[PDB]
């Protein structure tokens, strides 16, 4: 009983948290400093047009046309742990089409690893 | 096996904490309002930006915090809005110590675990 209470208070609490983040009306990104997607919302995939197995795992800067490699690098590396600053980007859609944002973005601490959590709101 | 069910247990253990992280760090501002507008849940960015402690906000009103808002204000505007619906809009934070915050709301209104619930995020403008 206490197994199983435990088990399903955890679910409600989860499921909870979970639509949370899917549902936000801005899209939401978490990358490691290699710029390496870790995380993306449904929101974020969605309005790009991509399934999310499309976007984890590659790198921010294949979608945000005003960013290279170099340059994503170049933004990541000079955050402090906490710092937050906002910055126009341009995401190009599954479909060729584009989408100028602003990104809010975050450098902080997730599950004890160097991560970085943007909010993309469309301008 | 027990060592088994362990490990699925952890891994949904590490999952909510992770969403968690995620709430509660956002760089913007989170608050979850029921259809009369009193406030159900908000993150902690919420909570320092405007200089409260959760206690302070938790069950009180929207308009009780945003200048731009009266109670009337804050009706009509839910009132409108359909499932799903999306809307970015002005609102005007005060914060403890009263200094204000100009913000674009994006508030959405959705089924929230069986809950007719509206998610606001707020950005520093
Ligand atoms: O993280 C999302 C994002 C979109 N454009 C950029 C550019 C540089 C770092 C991060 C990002
Ligand atoms: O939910 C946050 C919020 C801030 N100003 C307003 C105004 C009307 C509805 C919701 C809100
Ligand atoms: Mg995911
Ligand atoms: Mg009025």
């Amino acid at each position: 009983a206490e197994r199983k209470r435990r088990e399903k208070r955890l679910e409600e609490t989860s499921s909870r948290l979970e639509a949370l983040f899917e549902n936000s009306p801005d899209m939401i990104d978490v990358l490691d400093a290699d710029g390496t997607i870790c995380e993306v919302n449904q929101r974020f995939c969605a309005e790009l047009g991509y399934d999310e197995s499309e976007v984890l795992g590659r790198s921010i800067w294949e979608f945000d046309l005003m960013f290279d490699a170099e340059d994503v690098q170049t933004q990541l590396s000079g955050f402090s742990v906490d710092e937050r600053r906002k910055f126009e980007g341009l995401y190009e859609r599954r479909d060729g089409s584009t989408m100028s944002v602003e990104v809010h973005l975050l450098r902080f601490n997730l599950e004890g690893e160097d991560r970085f959590l943007a909010i993309s709101r469309d301008i």
